[PDB]
């Protein structure tokens, strides 16, 4: 469409960011992002105002539970075939939607490139 | 697609931002953005690392030249039917393409919402 700076309806922005395991062979990304019992990624979302979730091959870490669930074919576990990644979604007023997503990308970069 | 944080090939991002003339009845937006013979929007681009251009009904300010060019139907003047807007385009490495466009949006907000 067009972007209207004074629009009351929010636009969405979405990104699937690969988790660079190739580049960090011994780094437990998945662990770090999620945290002691769900609490990190919880505050990460609270802090960014975005929806962030980890998805794809290796996201439960547990090759079995993933094979079971994949093979179960429940649609919700669809993502389990995909490369491991972080799925960032914002829903924001046009005047700030880019700000939101960029902030969110920053915060997430901190995890995915941890020696930045 | 997917977003790769360690990718050498740049992604593009584009936005068409309406210039809110209804909201600022007596404000010469077009003038301000372009400047003394082209120099503002020139630095704006230099500073953001983005491609920024003003387009649509009123972007020359000159009802005649616009009628002539519209009716001339040269494809380049296509935009002359559209609402007046700023067209922001970035071409950037994935790890910072969002940063770039958000910065650029901010800089442009500065012009389009001038009393903010």
């Amino acid at each position: 469409n067009y972007l209207d700076l004074f629009s009351h309806k929010n636009m969405k922005l979405k990104e699937r960011v690969l988790i660079p395991v190739k580049q960090y062979p011994k780094f437990n990304f998945v662990g770090k992002i999620l945290g002691p019992q769900g609490n990190t990624i919880k505050r990460l979302q609270e802090e960014t105002g975005a929806k962030i979730s980890v998805l794809g091959k290796g996201s439960m870490r547990d090759k079995a539970k993933e094979e079971e669930l994949r093979k179960g074919g429940d649609p919700k576990y669809a993502h389990l075939n995909m490369d491991l990644h972080v799925f960032i979604e914002v829903f924001g007023p046009p005047c700030e939607a880019y700000a939101l997503m960029a902030h969110a990308m920053e915060e997430v970069k901190k995890f995915l490139v941890p020696d930045m």
